[PDB]
Order: C-alpha cells, then structure tokens, then sequence
C-alpha cells in the first residue's frame, strides 16, 4: 500500500537529539520516507496544529513551545503506516507508553512528548497537505519493496 | 536447561540483513546457540497461498537451535506476534517487519513442534553440546 | 516533581556487563542520576531482607547471592520515576517481561533477574536512605530539564 | 569558530539502503547542530553542478544519472570545525580507505556508491549550502546543550 | 563481486556472545553471507588452522582452546573483502586494534582475539575449502547488490 | 601481566549530556572490569588539583569552575593494559584529533568540553585512584568471563 502518514519531531525531540533515532526506527520497519523537512512552525501554524483545546486550554503554551524552535516534519509511506506509525511512537502520554517505543524510551511528560503522528488516515491526508507542498513529496521506489511486501 | 527451540531467518530477513540482529537478541537474552546453518531450502521442505515455496525456498535461510528454560515461548516473545501488525516495538517483527507474507523470522509453536523442527533441519550432530561460561550467571 | 527512586544492578547484572546498558536506558528516558556507587553488599545489608522478609520460601540463598559480589546502586529523579523506573526494568518475573525492557531483553530467570527498582514512592524513600548516606547524593540541575518537562 | 556550517547529503544509495537516521544520529550526538534538512530528487541541472569538476567523462553522464535517479537527503550542520569534523565522521571518500566507526567505514564498499557526501572546505561548504538551500530554509536556533558542548 | 573470505568467531567470541554482533557488522558493510555454521573444531583442525607453530608453546595453547568449544564459521562475498573483512576485524593483535573494529571494541589479549579472517584471497580459499563442503555454500543475489555496487 | 588499574571520570559535561551509560558500556564490552564507581560533585580543591599541570593558563579558573560546577562519575577499571587501552577507547585528549569509534571521537567537539578523563600512566592512575577513592570503596571480585578475555 501507498498509504501515508505525517510524522513530526517536536522541538523537544530536536533539542535532545532524537531526530536520527526517530527516522531510523521508521526506516528499520520498512516504511518509506517520501518527504522530510526541518522548519520552525509559525505561531499561526502551531495554532492549526493544535486546533482543539480547551478548558484549562493553555494551549497558548503548547503553541509557544511548538513554535519555540525547529521541528523535523516527515512523510512516511506504507501498508498501515498511519496505524503502525502510532505504534512506533507509543501512547501520546509517555507515562502510558509501552517500552521500546519512541515516547516509551525517550520521553516523560505528556507536555514534552518528543514527536507527533497522525491518528487516522484522513488526519494524515489533511496533515501532509498542510505541512508539505505536493512537489516536496518524492515519488520513488524502494529497492526493497518486494522484501517488505509480496 | 535444557529445552531447545528452532529459529529461522526466512529469505526476507536474510535479504534485509537481519541475521546478526536476530542472533544478537537471542544471545543477550541469555539463550545459548547450539546449531547454526545457512542453507537454501528446497521445494519440498515447505511445511504446513502455496507461493511460500517459491518464497520460502527462493533464497537462503539461517536455521538455528537455541537452548534454555522457556525457550519455546521466550523465543517467540522475542520475535513477537506472528502477524507484524500485531507485533510490538522491541520485538523482531515489531521493530523490523510489516507484512504477514514477509515476516522475517520463525519460531517453533510448541516444545513438541520444536523437536520435530530441529530434527527435520539438523542431523543430531551438526548440533553442538557445550556449556556457556555464563550459565551460572543467567540461571540458578 | 522531583520524585526519586532506587535502582540496583544485581551481581548477575554486573557480572553480565549490563551496568552501562542499564544506566543508559534511564539517562535516555530523561531521568536524572542523582547518586551512584558500586559496593558489595554485606549479608545483613543484603536486602535486608524485610520485603519478604517473613523469609519465606528460601531466603537463606537469595541473600547469599545478593551479597556474593558487587552491585551497582543508583538513585534517579523525576516525575513518576518510581513507576517508570519499574517500567524500564520490566515485569519482576523475566518470563512476564516484554522485549524492550531490561529484564525482557536480558533476563531469563527470576533468581537471576539483573536488577531491582523500588516498588512505591514509600519503599523508595527507605531503600534510598538504607543504601545512601544522605550526602553521597547530588543535587544538580540538568541543562535539559526545560526540554524534558514543561 | 562555532557558527561554521557544512553541507552533508545522504546520497541516493544511502537513502535506498535506509541510512538517513543512522547518519543524522551520528551528527546529533557528536554535538553538531541540524540547521536545515530536506529530501529532494536532484534535478539534472542540480546533478551536473554537484559534479561539474568531472566533465571530463569518466562516469559523468553516469554519476549525474545516478545522483539524480532518486532522493537524496540534504542537511546543513553547524559547529566548531564541522566541515573538517563532518568529513572525519563520514570516513575517507574512497570507502576502501575509510576506517570502521565512520559512516563509509561501516556501511560502504565502492567509491561509486559511497553513500554520502560532505563539503570539503569552509568555502566549498558555504557554496553548496547556498546552492542547495534557499536561506529561509536555514532555521536559526540555539541548542539548549551548546554550553555543555563548548566552553 | 565474487571474491570471498572465510570469517570465524573463535570460541571466546562465541562464549562472550559476540556472534550476532560480528555478523551484523558484515551485513551493515554490504558484504553478502554465502555460508554459515557452528561447529566444535577437533585438535586436528585447530592444528591445521595454525600455519604458525613451530611455536613458542603458545601453539598447543592456541590449538587447545580453539578446540575448547564451538566456533561460528562464515564465508562472505563482496568486492573483496578479504582485506575489507580483516579491516572490520581490526589488527590481529588486540593491543593494536582501533575502536570501531571488532577487536577494537571487544578484545584485550592476543590469545583471546575473538575472531579470524583469512589474510589473502588464496589463504581464504584454503580455509573455505577446509571448513566447508562446496555445497554448504549458497550462491544467491542480494536484492541490494546494485545499491552496494555499479 | 595484570590486573592493573586506571582511573576514568565522566566530566560534568558528559554527565549532563547523558553519556555515563555509554561510557561505562564501552569499558564493559572491551573486557575491562569495574572495581569502583561513584558519582560525586568535585569540590574546588579537588577541581583545582585535577587541573594542576595547567595552573598557569588563561583557562583554568574556568576549568576549575566547570569541573566543580556539577557531578562527575569516577571509575576504577581493571585489566591488562587498561591504562593505555582505557585511553584508546577514550580517544585523543583533544576531540579534533580523536577518531570515530572512540568516546571523544563519537561525542565531543572541543577540549574545554571533552567529556571524560583517563590517567595517562600506570603511576598517574595509582595517584588518582588513591585520591578520588578510599580502599574500602574499591571492590575485589572476579569476573566469570575473566578466562574468556585473558588467555
């Protein structure tokens, strides 16, 4: 399948040097990287990233942090890559994260949870369009596509 | 002590360079490697659509025999759930595989099946009897 | 918080060269190493028991092993470090332990399960005091704390 | 000294052979700072510029075909001697001469599939960086670890 | 590219749980594994394996020991490979090995130097012929061969 | 023969940059034996003394300040050649020189912040072990793998 998910390294992940590890885990799974960019999100951008929230919202902080510095944003392609991406990442809240997952291994606070994954197929479609220009998605074939899948 | 399991890296694990990574995970767990062969399976050896004979015998595999307490289940825990979609991160199929069709390794379902599977793949001879210098650190 | 826990690398764990490995999983989750030392337990040091304690199936030689070579004792600090600490160690019984955890990855036998972590905030407080002069113990601020927590 | 920038690309073999995370993580953990990062397929014009040098075939039209036959990952890194240090991290250009521990030392066999490139000087770095990235793709930020890494 | 070497994990490496690690290093390099087996050398085989002695009674010691328990034996194929393999191993003498190499990372003592690789293409084929029956030797094509070479 | 003992310290930059585990783990994997291990915060005197063949330098005041600025992790490792081996694992004292594969090679950029320390001689080690530790903190044990590492 050519299903795609959007994966970001939040600025706390870039700050504590987890960009490479994160990409590597997706690469090791057999998912394919079709878009990669480092950019510091707008306040505007950050606001739409969160679009929910809330009572307590703040919120305003989760916007401040998210545009505090660089994120590495990604597009990953493969069968069940949206689902499978979420599993790779772990529970949103690191305290509820399984060990051997990104948050499971490398994160404590839900408020500093290292990375982002789309939760649904449509959520990814929206998200990729938002972060990446069509021309920044590279269409290519893995020499290994027939060893991962049939 | 002294239960033995059979593990194999399928052609897709061997192609994708996961032989060291699988072996290493078994070694650090404290299990003892007892037999090791790279071979290309031949047509017949397909055990029970009906691709998986073009596939399972299209390229070399690494067969292995491992030894230790709970090694049937523990081994299969190590590989994780047969279906990569069900496999969890930290496990071989969880970390490395996507498709049931291309699930990298294999692990014997019962103590029973293990010995059928060892016998099938190995002469009782290719099978090395040694004692780990760590046996006393890993076990009581 | 700020909550502290007690982690020990058991003699089999030291013997099997898992000290760096263990330390590193905690450093990498974001927990903070607040005290650390190698020692050989004395036999009444040994546990002491008083966990069980009511000694109990066959203490005699569980307390003989725990005292038979060196262990590495450590105190890590952070939110839920007590609970999360146990998570990294994995299920007390190696056979229940998930791959991705210290015991899951490295341990086969309960009698030789590499490590111990305090079982509650309360057990910790005690074990920390029993193992550590209250001053072998460093108060420092991680340059990463703002990145690990909001 | 510390704001020095260098250009590092994982080449199309490296992307294919799934070594993007491997290489990036070697840089992050040396203490260097990721200042830009993207994925692109080089265009034939981008590919010819990369290898102007040789033209002068040798494997010109070949190298150009290869380098623009799939995605590469470009990056800009920043740190003290990051230009010199990057290349040390990547290993000697000819993999046959590179030492284990280095990217090419660990994962590469023949020079025409040497997995990556790094800028060879302050002045070639600055050029390549200017070449591959619009200046608004260079993110300007401070590592919370910069004082741990430098005096 | 056709050129093949013999690589052996000596009994210390097998004992010290270094078999997967060594294999991994050759897979990651791009070399192809065209044969593999575990066996316990006889004194005869260990005696042959050593050109060597002649002695200083470290022969005999080498000869025992080497037949002390199982070795893991391998044949690797890549644009040779014999040289490149030895480079992955590190200087035969561990005191001279650099970090990054197998012996660099794991060996201290020449008598326990973990592993072996043939010193020449001709030496290689003796060793391959000596250790392997010509049909224990799968000819196959790595799906990556075109990414590791031109 | 030996046996033989050296002193390895993770500098406070190394502790800060979460590399205690990684460093210990290299010594373990190498066959060396860890016979003492504690974390402590160096006092100005201890700091001042460590940077002794260095007391008449521009940096020093800053090095002392830094070394006592927060916790270090001190170790005593035992095994044949360990003083020289321990430093090879560590890599050239100045990062710009150290090779990938080594601790400073993989993880450090500048001398001020070079992460770790190993005694330079058999004698230095013995000064440093006696200084940083007390005999009773120095365990005496035998590794089950000792026979596998040494012939």
């Amino acid at each position: 399948t050519s299903e795609r998910t959007f994966i970001a390294v939040k600025p706390d992940g870039v700050q504590r040097c987890l960009v490479g590890e994160i990409i590597q885990r997706f690469e090791k799974k057999g998912y394919k990287l079709v878009a990669l960019k480092m950019l510091q999100p707008s306040a505007e951008q950050a606001q739409q990233h969160y679009i929910d929230l809330a009572s307590k919202p703040f919120y305003k902080d989760l916007v401040a942090y998210f545009s505090s510095g660089p994120i590495v944003g990604m597009v990953w392609e493969g069968k069940g890559v949206v689902k499978g991406g979420r599993v790779l990442l772990g529970a949103t809240n690191p305290a509820d994260s399984l060990p051997g997952t990104i948050r499971g291994d490398f994160a404590v606070d839900v408020g500093r949870n290292v990375c982002h994954g789309s939760d649904s197929v449509d959520s990814a479609k929206r998200e990729i369009a938002f972060w990446f220009k069509p021309e920044e998605l590279v269409n290519w074939t893995s020499h290994s596509v027939k060893q991962v899948y049939e």
